[PDB]
């Protein structure tokens, strides 16, 4: 029964998931004055030309855009990574207000929202096995600020009314996640965790420096989603972000000078 509500939010998660107080928890604040440029980091390779989205899902905590991950179709490689990581899903975290919503922060700046593109290391065969490994997942994180509309988001926005409440899904084929990327692939990277329960410490985080812009109208449609199920008391799906956690014995490394 975890959530982001008044009595079950992030500050409670440790009771059911004690790794919430672990050594490698996410998100974190990215201090741009202490992250060091690492010349050994490679350019990010994002190969999403054959990505096959299948469905969109309200899971009660966010919504997931899903992909067919039964072949190397949509892969992340390079960057900080060894090997090949396959796209399984993307989702967002967002605020009640434009001044909050992101999970990572940049010099304490909160963005309006954050997109997570989740990929699993193909050397472990499936997602469920990958999450049990420290190098099992690669999550590409992208900040959202409110300004211009993102035309490539509009397809997502337009389906949300059909998945208002928890448990609802809808066919969502042919969605191109390349339309959610900023121009630059400059990034920061560090080892961390899933940001929702079970909070497993299995993620190489790759957080892009350049945010995307979405319009106030687009974000407003996110904020009409519901955390409840059909026919239950309305609770708007907003503020579904975990705050920054202690960096502990980690370094944040920059791909760029
Ligand atoms: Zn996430």
């Amino acid at each position: 029964h975890w959530g982001y509500g008044k009595h079950n939010g992030p500050e409670h998660w440790h009771k059911d998931f004690p790794i919430a107080k672990g050594e490698r928890q996410s998100p974190v604040d990215i201090d741009t004055h202490t992250a060091k440029y690492d010349p050994s980091l490679k350019p990010l390779s994002v190969s999403y030309d054959q990505a096959t989205s299948l469905r969109i899902l309200n899971n009660g905590h966010a919504f997931n855009v899903e992909f067919d991950d039964s072949q190397d179709k949509a892969v992340l490689k390079g960057g900080p990574l060894d090997g090949t990581y396959r796209l399984i899903q993307f989702h967002f975290h967002w605020g009640s207000l434009d001044g909050q919503g992101s999970e990572h922060t940049v010099d304490k700046k909160k963005y309006a929202a954050e997109l997570h593109l989740v990929h699993w290391n193909t050397k472990y065969g499936d997602f469920g096995k990958a999450v049990q490994q420290p190098d099992g997942l690669a999550v590409l994180g992208i900040f959202l600020k409110v300004g211009s509309a993102k035309p490539g988001l509009q397809k997502v926005v337009d389906v949300l009314d059909s998945i208002k409440t928890k448990g609802k899904s809808a066919d969502f084929t042919n969605f191109d996640p390349r339309g959610l990327l900023p121009e630059s692939l400059d990034y920061w990277t560090y080892p961390g965790s899933l940001t929702t329960p079970p909070l497993l410490e299995c993620v190489t985080w790759i957080v892009l420096k350049e945010p995307i812009s979405v319009s106030s109208e687009q974000v407003l449609k996110f904020r009409k989603l519901n955390f409840n199920g059909e026919g239950e008391p309305e609770e708007l799906m907003v503020d579904n972000w975990r705050p920054a956690q202690p960096l502990k014995n980690r370094q944040i490394k920059a791909s760029f000078k």
